[PDB]
């Protein structure tokens, strides 16, 4: 379970590393809506979820297994296609992103 835990940080570790920067970069930080003009942002998305939150979850001990964790990166992902048309640029990241996550994710002890 643990052992399970490290490998998560470690896939967190990874996508907020500067090898997946070019697709990464839009799930750092909550999506600042006002900033973006996204005025219909939260009235789409009621669970809003990015990596920073993932991170802070993780340091705080919030995650209790791997599958919590898990939920929590798809989430993020099911927001950006949610929200946006499916032939948008920070779809086909968010696309990428998650391949780099599932590939990993698959590879648990
Ligand atoms: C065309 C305008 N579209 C948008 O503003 C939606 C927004 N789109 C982007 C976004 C990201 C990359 C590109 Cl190339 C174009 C738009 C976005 C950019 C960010 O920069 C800090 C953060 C969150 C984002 N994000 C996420 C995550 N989900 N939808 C969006
Ligand atoms: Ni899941």
């Amino acid at each position: 379970l643990s052992e399970q835990l490290k490998h998560c940080n470690g896939i967190l570790k990874e996508l907020l590393s500067k090898k997946h920067a070019a697709y990464a970069f839009p799930f750092y930080k909550p999506v600042d809506a006002s900033a973006l003009g996204l005025h219909d942002y939260h009235d789409i998305i009621k669970h809003p979820m990015d990596l920073s939150t993932v991170k802070r979850k993780m340091e705080n001990r919030d995650y209790r297994d791997a599958q919590e964790f898990a939920a929590d990166v798809r989430l993020m992902f099911s927001n950006c296609y949610k929200y946006n048309p499916p032939d948008h640029d920070v779809v086909a990241m968010a696309r990428k992103l998650q391949d780099v996550f599932e590939f990993r994710y698959a590879k648990m002890p």
